[PDB]
Parts: C-alpha cells; sequence; structure tokens
C-alpha cells in the first residue's frame, strides 16, 4: 500500500535537518555514521555491488543531494541513472598493516562527500589473506540508527540471494522520507501539535537558562579536541539494574539513569535545575496511517527535559517525580522542535525557543545491528568507523562542538557502558572524572535503594 515506485524531487527539510543546516558546520560535507563489516569467507565485488545498486535504488532517500548557496538550502531526492555509490576495492593480500590500510583509506573516503551532486554513500572492499572487510559511509542527512539496522537486513537478504543464484529481492518500501517531510510541514500546524504549545511554554517559563558551568571560556572548540571518558556497571548490578531494579516503581531503565544524571549534575554544578537534550526515534504515530517502518532517512527527534536539581530527596520521590515528569512529556516529545524549526510563527503562542541545552543523554540499549546475520559480523579493524561515540572518523576535527557534554549509555558484553564526550578545551580531566564519578556513585545507590524497596513493599 505504501508507494513501491521511484520516489524522486524536492523534499522539505525536516527539524533535525533544519538544525544541521543552521548550525553551519564547518565542512559540513563530512558529518556521517559509519560502519565496517567482516565476512571470514570475503566478499564478492560483483555481488556487493548488485546488492548496494537494489539498496540505493530501494532506499530512496540515499540518493539525496542539497544545495546550499547563501543559506538557501534545496533538498532533492535524485531519481535513478546517476551515480548511486562510489565503490573501492583495494587488495591488500601483500600489506603488513591492513589496520594501518583500512584507517587511512576510511578517513580519506569519510573527506569525500559531494553534498550538491552525490552521491552521499561511500563503499570499499578491502581483501585480505585472512578474510574480508566492508567500510560503508553515508552522510547523516540520509540516514538514523534503525536505517542502519534495516540497510544490515536488506544487505544480509540480498548477498544471501545472490549467492543462492536467484533475484535480489527486497521487503516492500514503507512510506517514503519525501511523502514524511510534507506530512510533517501540515502536521505542524495542526491542532493536535499545537494544542501541546501550555506544555512547552510551561518548560521555557520554568528553564533558568544559566550557563553550565565549564572550567574555561573558549570561544568555537571543534571536534579534534573532544575526548572520550568511559565508566562502567560490572554484569551483577547491570543486570540487577536491567531485570530487577525497575520493579520497585515500574520504570524504565532510562528513568533510572536520568535520575542518576540529576544526582550526578545536582553534586557536580551545583546548579538549581538544569535542560537536558533527549533523543527519540522520531517514527512517532503522528500522521494518520503513515508507515515509516523500513524507511531509511533521519528521523531522530530531539527535545528538551527539565531536571529539578533542587529537591533530589527524598531518594523514593526523586525518582518517582523522574519517572512521572517523563510520562507527561506529549507524544514522546516530538513536537517540541517540530514547532521550533517548521510551525508558523503566528501559530506557535508565546514560545520563544531560548531553552539551549548544554548536556545530551542517550541511552542506546544493547550493541548489535550489524551482528544479526550469518553472513558477515562488526569488524575488528572497524576503527573509528561506527554509528556511536566511538566514531572519531564520522565528523570532520575541523567541525564544531554542538553539546558541551554528551553521554551516551550501552549494554556491551553484558555490561552497561556510559562515555562522557567533552571537549578538553573547556574542561580539566578532572572535572569530568568527577562527574562520571558522582554518576557512577548515584547510580549504584539508585539500583540499591530499588531492589531494597520492591523488598519492603
Ligand atoms: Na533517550
Amino acid at each position: 500500500k505504501s508507494d513501491q515506485g521511484i520516489i524522486a524531487g524536492n523534499v522539505p527539510l525536516t527539524p533535525i535537518q533544519k538544525w544541521f543546516f543552521g548550525k553551519n558546520f564547518t565542512n559540513t560535507g563530512h558529518w556521517n555514521q559509519s560502519s565496517v563489516l567482516y565476512r571470514p569467507e570475503g566478499f564478492d565485488p560483483k555481488v556487493i555491488q548488485s546488492v548496494m545498486d537494489k539498496i540505493i535504488e530501494h532506499h530512496d532517500a540515499l540518493r539525496m543531494v542539497y544545495q546550499h548557496e547563501n543559506g538557501n538550502v534545496v533538498q532533492h531526492n535524485r531519481g535513478l541513472g546517476g551515480q548511486l555509490y562510489d565503490f573501492f576495492s583495494y587488495n591488500l593480500t601483500a600489506q603488513p598493516d591492513v589496520q594501518q590500510a583500512i584507517e587511512a583509506e576510511t578517513q580519506r573516503l569519510h573527506s569525500s562527500m559531494n553534498l550538491q551532486e552525490g552521491p552521499l554513500v561511500k563503499v570499499a572492499l578491502f581483501q585480505t589473506l585472512h578474510g574480508d572487510h566492508l567500510f560503508l559511509a553515508i552522510h547523516h542527512l540520509v540516514v538514523d540508527g534503525i536505517s542502519w539496522r534495516i540497510l544490515f537486513e536488506d544487505l544480509a537478504t540480498g548477498y544471501a540471494q545472490a549467492l543462492a543464484g536467484q533475484a535480489i529481492s527486497l521487503p516492500e518500501k514503507t512510506d517514503s522520507f519525501q511523502s514524511w517531510s510534507q506530512w510533517l510541514q501540515e502536521y505542524a500546524n495542526e491542532a493536535d501539535l499545537l494544542s501541546e504549545i501550555p506544555y512547552w511554554e510551561s518548560l521555557e517559563s520554568q528553564a533558568k537558562n544559566v550557563s553550565l558551568p565549564k572550567d574555561y571560556e573558549v570561544t568555537d572548540c571543534k571536534q579534534k579536541s573532544v575526548r572520550n571518558m568511559r565508566i562502567r556497571l560490572h554484569p551483577e548490578e547491570t543486570e540487577q539494574l536491567l531485570k530487577h531494579a525497575n520493579q520497585a516503581y515500574q520504570t524504565e531503565i532510562n528513568d533510572l539513569l536520568l535520575a542518576a544524571l540529576g544526582l550526578a549534575f545536582a553534586e557536580w554544578s551545583k546548579l538549581a535545575q538544569i535542560v537536558i537534550h533527549l533523543e527519540g526515534h522520531g517514527r512517532e504515530d503522528i500522521i494518520e496511517q503513515a508507515n515509516v517502518a523500513r524507511t531509511v532517512g533521519w528521523f531522530t527527534s530531539q527535545y528538551p527535559v527539565l531536571l529539578d536539581l533542587k529537591q533530589t530527596a527524598p531518594l523514593s520521590d526523586y525518582i518517582k517525580l523522574t519517572k512521572e515528569n517523563m510520562r507527561k512529556i506529549p507524544r514522546k516529545g516530538i513536537g517540541y522542535d517540530i514547532l521550533k524549526h517548521v510551525t508558523l510563527p503566528e501559530n506557535r503562542g508565546s514560545l520563544s525557543f531560548r531553552v539551549q541545552p548544554e548536556v545530551t543523554f542517550n541511552y542506546l540499549g544493547q550493541f548489535d545491528a550489524d551482528m544479526r546475520t550469518e553472513l558477515f559480523t562488526r569488524s575488528p579493524y572497524s576503527g573509528g568507523n561506527t554509528l556511536g561515540a566511538d566514531g572519531k572518523n564520522n565528523l570532520s576535527p575541523e567541525s564544531e562542538v554542538y553539546t558541551a557534554l554528551n553521554i551516551t549509555g550501552l549494554i556491551e558484553g553484558g555490561e552497561l557502558v556510559l562515555t562522557f564526550s567533552y571537549s578538553s578545551e573547556q574542561y580539566r580531566e578532572e572535572s569530568i572524572q568527577q562527574l562520571s564519578q558522582s554518576y557512577q556513585k548515584h547510580l549504584l545507590a539508585i539500583i540499591a535503594h530499588c531492589l531494597q524497596s520492591h523488598h519492603h513493599h
């Protein structure tokens, strides 16, 4: 029932895309996501090209191009017939240092996106004596985490079909990114979204907008200055957090992690309140009968949450209030950025959008999009090519830092691992050691409290 035909033509910018162009990043064409896959049997360049041809024909948004001269951004979905992706194949069988070759070339390709003409997809095959490595980089304008899951699924499906001598045949298309974006433009001025204005107005009015404290005053810090500091919970405490701690107050893991975040910022920053940038997948059921379940694009939603850091006691009430705070947000928070970037000024009430969070928090769950098929797995030579916090190759070193503290959590090897990413221009390493140790302490206290509370009741 969704459009199975070729999608082409102009596409309105969605909120996160308007955010992106509004930043006017240095080296705007180098702002990507990437991955490296490994197949011990080896990959065939001819099969890879056949499957990628079908993938990019099928997932129309990957054919997007962007004009932006004098700030006049035009997003256009190309039809078929042009360059669908850039493909390179390398014989590394003679090389002593395969890792060096892969990092150099993946970095070269990351820096080679032509936004105006495309393609926005780079593919490189590295053949070795011990299996082959397949690099993919895609500009972020046309992709997101869920989209990568879809792409890995379809790559596995098409490759298996090719190996079996069968025609490549992907799942039916869901609704186009073009159509989705057009529908969002309509939604932006309709009654359901406008009904949220009092909520968002209340948030803005409560937001004090006090500077997140930094160690040093610096302007135009760049990605090259960013450092990552990691803490983790052992498997025992991770399992308690995932499978037992939520019973006390019937929470989700994110509620407890956000509660910990408030406690840590209360201790470390001494602020009375803090606004945090959260993210949603953005594929919410806001458009009647829309279906973007297998649609490739940048759907990600960003929204603010206000944490009260004054009233952190008793811990029981603080956890319950954090849960309640999260439950009261309308429509998983998708509305605020639509109001900000798309809604007509006349429809936006008294919203001023002065809320500019410097802290982002994202809990990503389990780490495994690239590891569901027997055909390939995550490459041990992935290096700086990832979809997450360790993807040092994804952004230009001269790209501007856009968040002071980017905090991400994920489960790897049965352990919760939290990464605190910051600019070394703005903070001493010791300051972030203090924050991350505070976070760890408060999260452990929350887990202990929840286990005892559920015993008590
Ligand atoms: Na989140």
